[PDB]
This record gives structure tokens, sequence and C-alpha cells, in this order.
């Protein structure tokens, strides 16, 4: 039961680390937090409201996992000299697909609002 | 691969079992409630997302442990970043269930 | 705007790599355009059309993050000469749950529409 408070602190510590270190996290988080607020104040149904929010929050989840992968690569880079960067490319690709998805979700749903 | 990973996640990780139960409860409750298709999908997939992220989080932790059990700044950062992603998935899941059930 | 062009180039470098390296991604890539076409060809509402696409997109995202983890393990595997499959299994386990989710989504939604 106390493992929750322990894991909560780690999560909060990871959020700060993401925010402090990753620049892509800060900019995306801004556009994400903006989108979340708008979705909370639109004239739409629950299914649409959720779809707008979740597609946007997915960008943050992927970006957080991308940063974790990059931190792993950096850990390797401190002990090893050659870095292909292939792992960071795949992580950057994953964030792109998540963003494109969020763009599509919003365009499609708002085209019903119109 | 796939099943070997699900078997290892269920046996060793405890939070994964609390999501596995939650997934079944999600599916059960989503089907027992008189809701539309999109709502039922949203209740299920939002919970399964938490599991998906949890699996990826555990995978990242495994790599870190393999690099070494040695305490480094980037080793703990990677684990905290992974742990943070699982949080957002849960937050997303909680928000999802709220909006859908509030409208009921 | 200079960072964006570089980040996108990384993402494209990551996608171009995933397409050539893994055949699983090629399959999922085909499925996406197929899902988009099927979602648009069918006369369905916006909420469902989004879920039909987002579910398949999620698989491609999880695959990319998995391939990123697989790449890190290989960089390590070359240095350590060890092959512990904890990471690779958990990564593929994640993709499995994603695919299962995509099937449930397509079932529940299309079962309702027809
Ligand atoms: N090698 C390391 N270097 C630095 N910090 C580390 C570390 N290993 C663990 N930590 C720190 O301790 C915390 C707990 O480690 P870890 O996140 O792997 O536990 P966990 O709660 O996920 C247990 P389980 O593997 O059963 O799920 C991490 O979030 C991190 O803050
Ligand atoms: C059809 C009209 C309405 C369209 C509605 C679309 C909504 C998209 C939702 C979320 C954005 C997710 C990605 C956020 C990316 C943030 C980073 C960014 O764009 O940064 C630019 C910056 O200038 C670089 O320095
Ligand atoms: C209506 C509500 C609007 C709310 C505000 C929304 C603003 C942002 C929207 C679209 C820009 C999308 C730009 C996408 C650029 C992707 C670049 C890329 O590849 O990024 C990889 C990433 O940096 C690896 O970490
Ligand atoms: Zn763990
Ligand atoms: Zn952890």
């Amino acid at each position: 039961f106390t493992r929750i408070i322990k894991a909560a602190g780690y999560s909060w510590k990871g959020l700060r680390a993401a925010w402090i270190n990753e620049a892509a996290f800060r900019q995306e988080g801004v556009a994400v937090l903006l989108a979340v607020v708008i979705a909370c104040w639109l004239d739409v149904d629950a299914c649409t409201r959720v779809l707008l929010i979740s597609s946007v929050m997915l960008v943050m989840i992927v970006e957080l996992l991308n940063s974790a992968i990059e931190a792993v690569v950096d850990r390797i880079g401190s002990e090893y000299h050659e870095l292909s960067g292939r792992a960071k490319d795949l992580g950057s690709a994953a964030v792109l697909i998540a963003i494109i998805d969020a763009v599509i979700t919003w365009c499609i749903l708002l085209w019903s609002h119109f």
C-alpha cells in the first residue's frame, strides 16, 4: 500500500526531470495543456471530449517514454564511445506518429463541430 | 517473446497485476453498463493503455539494470521518466472514466 | 523553427530505418493506410472513425518504441556479449497488448455499426 507513495514520488521526480532537461517536453506540454483546457470547454459529447484529451495526452506519454530511452542511450554513451543514434531516431519517430495522430483526431472531430 | 514477457511481468512486477485485474474489471464493467460502442471502447482501451505503458516501463528498467545495478544519475532518470509516463496514462484513464460516467 | 526541421529529420530517419529493418513495421504501415481507407470508405460517425484509426496508430507507436528498446539492447549486447531477453520480451508484450486492443476496438465498433 505504501508502494504507491514511493512510486508517486518517482513519477513526480521524472516529470521535473523531463521538464528541466528535455526541451521538446516543455514545448509539447504547453501545446498539450492548452489543448486539454480547450477540450474541457467545448460544446461536445463525452466521447468526443475524451477523444480530444486522450489523443493529446498520448503525445506526453510517448514523449516521456522517448526521454527515458534517450536517458538510457546517454547512460550507454558515458561508458561507450560510438553512438549510431538509431534508438533515438525511433523514439523521435514514435513521438511524430503520436503527434500526427493527435492532429488527425482533432481535425476529424472538429469537422463535425463545423 | 510476447507471452514470455507477459508471464515475467505478471510473476515479478506487482503493479502489473493490479492493472491486469483492472483490465478485467474494466472490460466487465464496460460490458455490463448500458453504453454506446465508442464509450465501451474508451473505457477498455484507456485501461489497457496503462498496461501497455507499464510493460514498456518495465522493459526500460530491465535495460538499466543490465547496464549495471550501479547508482548513476542517468540510470535513475530513465526509471523516473518511465515511472512518470505510467502516471500520465493513469491520469488519462481516470479522466476518461470520469467524463464518460459523469455523463450517465 | 530550426530545431523542428532537425527533429523531424530524426523522425524520418527513424521511420525510414524501421521500414527497411523490420518487416513487422511494414505490415503495420500497410494496416494503417488500410484502416484509414476502410474508416473513410465506410459511412461511420466521427467518434468511431477516430477510434478505428487511433487503435491502429497506437500499434505503430508501440512498435517504434519497442524497436528503439531493441536497438539499445543490441548496442549493449555487442559490448557485454550477453543476451538477457527481459527488455525484448516486455517490449513485444507491449505490442501484443496494443494489437489486442486494436482488435477489440474494431470488433466492438463494427459489431455495433452492422
Ligand atoms: N541503477 C539506479 N541508479 C539510480 N537510481 C536508481 C537505480 N535503480 C533504481 N533507482 C531509483 O530507485 C527507484 C526504484 O527503482 P525501479 O523504478 O526499478 O523500481 P520499481 O518500483 O519499478 C520496482 P519493479 O521492478 O518491481 O516494478 C527508481 O525509480 C529510481 O528513482
Ligand atoms: C483543423 C484546425 C484545428 C487543428 C487542431 C490541432 C490540435 C493538435 C493537438 C495537439 C498538438 C500535439 C503536438 C504539439 C507540438 C508542440 C511543439 C511545437 O509545435 O513546437 C513548435 C515550436 O515553435 C518549436 O520550437
Ligand atoms: C485548437 C487547439 C490548438 C492547441 C495548440 C496546438 C499547437 C500545436 C499543433 C500542431 C503543430 C504540430 C507540429 C508537429 C511537429 C513534429 C516535429 C517532430 O518530428 O517532433 C519529433 C519530436 O520532437 C521528438 O521528440
Ligand atoms: Zn519495475
Ligand atoms: Zn521503475
